[PDB]
DNA sequence: GGGGGAAGGATTC
DNA sequence: TAGAATCCTTCCCCC
């Protein structure tokens, strides 16, 4: 297998640079205003001009710019940047059929029947990089490699506007020297549990005893883990599709009052079955971030699509319930809707 | 901030 | 070698 995977690079910010070239060469960073108070909220991407000085997604906006107060901040608008997406989408079908969208700005492309050598699949990445550029001016990051996790890492390496392939040796060296924590899937609680077991590298998984790796990672990411190692990782290049629909909004204050809830609870419900689309749910679940930013959720499934009314009753009902089964305040209140009409995926 | 999947407990066959 | 499928909420990751 070949895989070639594309990464949009700083997708949201150089979209709104394409937008507005007078932006090109400065600092530029794509806010989440939360609305609490002046600048509450979080970055959610800056390009590298930004990020070179620190600002980077997840940080406040408030510390933002006390690194980069000269820095053009400009509010998110993901219905621009999903539209972009959508037609750079369409463009990488035109190079192979096994196309599979991990988000916004990531698609991985399976190019074995496509390509025959490495060799061939760098040039086919270059050609792809000159269309995305030529046709909507947008640079990205490709990596190939023998399947998606290393195709990801690939262009991990090589990002921004970069080009890598990891061959069948540097896999290899990679399994022996790449730190852990680099791994997709393998976050700071895991890197954290990982290190406590003295596992560094994923070499390092194939000599501890499974059920000590297992009790402390679980089973699914033990053999994944073992399965790089091993370098018998597989998983095959598939459709993914939507399983769940929703929006959790930030309330003014703290609140465990039904009567102040409700007005947030029921623009999240207007807002999730706009996005919903054609797209009817079966299951509906509302979700409140607590005062220390804990997740507690409630849900229904009904043998039946829910109607907004329904949601509507049914929401009040399982907020009443998080609030009996919880005694701390409420910071911010949503709803999620899955369990689709239909098909396969579509829910959960 | 949205959203996918796995962990772990409970249920039921 | 081994309860195990399934449903639910929490946990963890990532974009
Ligand atoms: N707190 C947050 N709020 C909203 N969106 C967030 C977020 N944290 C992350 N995101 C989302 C929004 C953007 C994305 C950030 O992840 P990358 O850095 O992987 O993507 P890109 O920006 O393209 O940078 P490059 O790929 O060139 O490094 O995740
Ligand atoms: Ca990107
Ligand atoms: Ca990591």
């Amino acid at each position: 297998m070949i895989v070639l995977f594309v990464d949009f690079d700083y997708f949201y910010a150089q979209v709104e640079e394409v937008l507005n070239p007078s932006l090109k060469g400065k600092p530029v960073v794509v806010c989440v205003f939360s609305g609490r108070f002046e600048d509450s909220g979080a970055v959610a991407t800056a390009n590298y001009e930004a990020r070179k000085f620190g600002v980077k997604a997840g940080i406040p906006i408030v510390e933002a710019k006390k690194i980069l107060p000269n820095a053009v901040y400009l509010p998110m608008r993901k219905e621009v940047y999903q539209q972009v997406s959508s037609r750079i989408m369409n463009l990488l079908r035109e190079y192979s059929e096994k196309i599979e969208i991990a988000s916004i700005d990531e698609a991985y492309l399976d190019i074995s029947d496509k390509v025959r050598d490495y060799r061939e699949a760098y040039n086919l990445g270059l050609e792809i990089k000159n269309k995305i550029l030529e046709k909507e001016k947008i640079t990205v990051t490709v990596g190939i490699s023998k399947n998606k996790v290393f195709a990801k890492i690939a262009a991990d390496m090589a990002k921004p506007n970069g080009i890598k392939v990891i061959d069948d040796e540097e896999v290899k060296r990679l399994i022996r020297e790449l730190d852990i924590a680099d791994v997709p899937g393998i976050g700071n609680i895991t890197a954290e549990k990982l290190k406590k077991l003295g596992i560094n590298k994923l070499v390092d998984t194939l000599s501890i005893e499974f059920d000590k790796l297992k009790g402390m990672i679980g089973e699914a990411k033990a053999k994944y883990l073992i399965s790089l190692a091993r370098d018998e990782y597989n998983e095959p290049i598939r459709t993914r599709v939507r399983k769940s629909i929703g929006r959790i909004v930030t309330m003014k204050r703290n609140s465990r009052n039904l009567e102040e809830i409700k007005p947030y609870l029921f623009r999240a419900i207007e807002e999730s079955y706009y996005k919903l689309d054609k797209r009817i749910p079966k299951a509906i679940h509302v979700v409140a971030v607590t005062e220390d930013l804990d997740i507690v959720s409630r849900g229904r499934t009904f043998p039946h699509g829910i109607s907004k009314e329904t949601a509507y009753s049914e929401s009040v009902k399982l907020l009443q319930k998080i609030l009996e089964e919880d005694e701390r305040k409420i910071r911010r209140i949503g709803v999620r809707f899955s369990k689709f009409i239909e098909a396969i995926g579509l829910d959960k």
